[PDB]
């Protein structure tokens, strides 16, 4: 309608596209073939090193 090619500066704020939200984490379902269960319980009786880290690919980060 009318040439408003002018005043069109103001055209700086589509910086605020940060609305996605976390539902897009549908692949960490690998475990079928990326089984890691990490539940190495190296504890040397010698030296108290308990490694047990549960990090089950299957799993929520369950460090024990």
């Amino acid at each position: 309608q009318s040439m408003r090619t002018e005043c069109n500066t103001a055209r700086g704020k589509g910086h605020m596209l940060i609305a996605y939200p976390g539902d897009c984490s549908q692949y960490i379902s690998c475990d079928s073939n990326d089984q890691s269960p990490q539940q190495c319980a190296s504890g040397t009786v010698f030296n108290s090193e308990k490694q047990r880290c549960d990090f089950r690919a299957n799993v929520p980060s369950c460090k024990v």
